[PDB]
Order: C-alpha cells, then sequence, then structure tokens
C-alpha cells in the first residue's frame, strides 16, 4: 500500500470513521484530475487507494472531507475540508501515509514517507 | 480588520516572516478567484487583506506558499502550500483570524472567530 | 513582557478565557516552586506574569488547568491538565510566548521565542 | 496493550526511534510514582509497558522524553519533554493510544480510548 490515509477525531478521542477522502493529481494541463476516492474504516484507515504501478510521479491533492464528517455527527465545523497537497515519488517510489487529526474549528496533518 | 492571517514556524521557533498568502474566493462557476494577497510581516501577520464592505459570505481558500518558505531557509519540505479553505458566514462573530503553524512534514490551523 | 501566555479553543474557534495557568520553577532539589500564576483574559492572554529581573535562566513548568475550562462549557475532558516545560537560555532571544492550542482528547503547543 | 504510546517526527516525517518513555501514576500521598517505562521501535510505537491487571484506575502521567531525543540527532530543542496527564479506567478498564507530534520548538499530542 503505497498510499494510505489515517483520521482521527479529537472531541471523542477516537478514530474519525467514515471520512470521505478524494485524492487527485495534477494533470499536464494544470488542473486537477480525480486519482482516487474512498472512506474510512471503523479503525480510521483508508487502504487501497492505490498501486505502484499507478501511483506515478506528480504532484498529489489529498482532501479529506471534514465538514461532511462533522455534519453527519450533528456539529457545524468552520472547514470545508483538509488539504494536503504534496509532490511524490520524485526520487522513485515511496509509502506514504497521510495523518489528520480533526477539531471542529482546527485541524493538524502530517506524513510519514517510508523507502520500500 | 475583518480577515487576518498568523503564520508561526515549529522548527525556529519564530514567526514565519515574508511568507506569501494567496486568498481566493469561489466563484458561481466554482472556479477559484482571486480576492488579495500579501506577504506575513516580521511578526508573522498579515493584516489589511479585505474590507468589511468586500468580505461577503461564500467559501473562501487561503493558501500560504510554505515551500518557497522553507526553500528560502535551506530546508527540505513536504508540501507544496497549506491551504485553508472555509465559509464565511454573517451569523456568526465578525473578525476572523486564520493561524497556521508549519513544520516541514506537518502543519496545523486553527480559526479564531471573534466579535470586537 | 519577558513571559506570555495564550490560549486558544479548538471546539469553539475562540480564544480560552478565563483558564488558570500556574508557572512554576524548578528548584535546586528538582522540587517545583510556584513562580507566578494569573487567569487568561477576554483575548486568551496572560500578561505580567513576571520581569526581566525575576525570570532568570533555568527550568520552568507552565500547567494549564483545561479540565476546569472544558467543565465549565461543559465538556468532558481528557486531561487534567496541559503542561509546557522548557528551559529558559539568555544566549537566545528575549521574549518567550508560549501558545496551546485545547481539544478535549488532544492540545498542541508552540514556542514563540523572539528579540523586540 | 491497554496503554500504548506512538511518537511521529514532523521534521523527516518519519516514526521518532528510540524516544525514551517514562509513566508514572499519582500515589495516596499526592507524589508520582515510577509505573513503567521504556523506548518507542524503528516505527515509532512503545508496547508492552503494562498489563490489565496493574493498570487500575489512577492519574497517570506519560512523559516522552523529546529533549533527549532531539539532542541525540544533534538539535537544541525549546521543551525538555511532552507531558500527557489524564485519569485512566474510571469507567472500568479502556485501551490507550497517546499519540505525539514532535517538531524542535512544537508538539501534539492526542489520546484515543477504546472500549475493549
Ligand atoms: C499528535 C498528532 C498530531 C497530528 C496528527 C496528524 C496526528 O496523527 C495521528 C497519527 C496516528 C498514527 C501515529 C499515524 C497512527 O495511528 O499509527 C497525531
Ligand atoms: C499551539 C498552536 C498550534 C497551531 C496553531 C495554528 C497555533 O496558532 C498560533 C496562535 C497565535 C495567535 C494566538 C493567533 C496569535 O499569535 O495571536 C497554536
Ligand atoms: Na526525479
Ligand atoms: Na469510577
Amino acid at each position: 500500500c503505497p498510499l494510505m490515509v489515517k483520521v482521527l477525531d479529537a472531541v471523542r478521542g477516537s478514530p474519525a470513521i467514515n471520512v470521505a477522502v478524494h485524492v487527485f493529481r495534477k494533470a499536464a494541463d494544470d488542473t486537477w484530475e480525480p486519482f482516487a476516492s474512498g472512506k474510512t474504516s471503523e479503525s480510521g484507515e483508508l487502504h487501497g487507494l492505490t498501486t505502484e504501478e499507478e501511483f506515478v510521479e506528480g504532484i498529489y491533492k489529498v482532501e479529506i472531507d471534514t465538514k461532511s464528517y462533522w455534519k453527519a455527527l450533528g456539529i457545524s465545523p468552520f472547514h470545508e475540508h483538509a488539504e494536503v497537497v504534496f509532490t511524490a515519488n520524485d526520487s522513485g517510489p515511496r509509502r506514504y501515509t497521510i495523518a489528520a487529526l480533526l477539531s471542529p474549528y482546527s485541524y493538524s496533518t502530517t506524513a510519514v514517507v517510508t523507502n520500500p
């Protein structure tokens, strides 16, 4: 699994379950092309977005749909979503974990990048 | 001031100085139109972005050019830039402070929304 | 002002108002001795804690009574309190800002250390 | 595993490896008694601190030795350590994950609490 996303909830002290995630890759014409999407499991984790073959060099945007997550829980949050934009695989294939920690008026993100 | 941006550096323990910040407003056709921009001051702050009359309800995106910031300090960064995407809502308090805390592989953002 | 504390609320998107803050200095016998304390203002800030003459090099601990803060808002919190433990060093810049961002199961803190 | 600790590094985009962790439990006399300690693995994780039997009701302090971690990498950090202080197992046994994200002048912590 070359790209994985994990999301925690800072209000409940739990995984953030059923969070929609959309990944885009910047195209030659500088627009964002849809690349992969899915939703986090009971453990807050989203596996299986892509494959080593398809996950080529590029600029990627991981959009985490925080608003829909909070509204589904009955909360009115500040942000529309949380974005993480980065160049990937520029020095050969790596494995990326994108982690986010959510609050209604705040979020944090970090990346773990490892070499297989 | 209806909209203020403040950026801090978690590696140096300082304001993030001379960081470029672009604000966009979402247009009816869902494209992002330029709205305001500037560079953070010696205190990491960017004031004067807009006025009450110009800052109407809507979806806004604040793009912080973190990559240039780190490169100017000789640090290899992960992100292309940081985004903060939010709805401005007249019901709520009048003044928005968007704060961001920068690290090379991570970032945190929060909103401080208050009445004078 | 050589030492300032600022506290924000990630659930409400506001300053954290009326939060008790205790500062301790580490004594030669490794116990923590009271040094200064106060309550955050309506802007989430606590000024006037100490003076240049009193704030000598050493190890300090800033305790923020997060549990009382959340309970006063009717929110069930995880932590007993938040701590920030650091060395004051005269080599470095003169002014220390300790900032904390509070959620019920999480918190973030950073230091902004600058010269006037 | 009723108590686990995970630590990431925001500068390197990696697990924080070989981080010393000390856990204390508040005693009847209000002093902090040593409870368990260990260090994070190659994956940034610390398992095996305690057992369901020994991990009784109490106020616990998880001290993460961030200074020793950064100094071992040649960096002079701001904080002495990162503390997480909380009441545990007050409503029966739970499983706690304590996560931290480290930068030289900043850290973040969150907790995941689950019911077995
Ligand atoms: C303290 C903090 C700040 C910011 C973020 C994004 C955090 O993310 C959760 C990391 C979870 C992890 C370690 C990847 C895991 O579950 O194995 C944590
Ligand atoms: C601990 C932490 C984590 C993440 C962020 C974004 C933080 O914001 C900095 C707040 C600075 C403030 C209060 C807006 C000011 O200087 O006026 C703080
Ligand atoms: Na290349
Ligand atoms: Na009980």
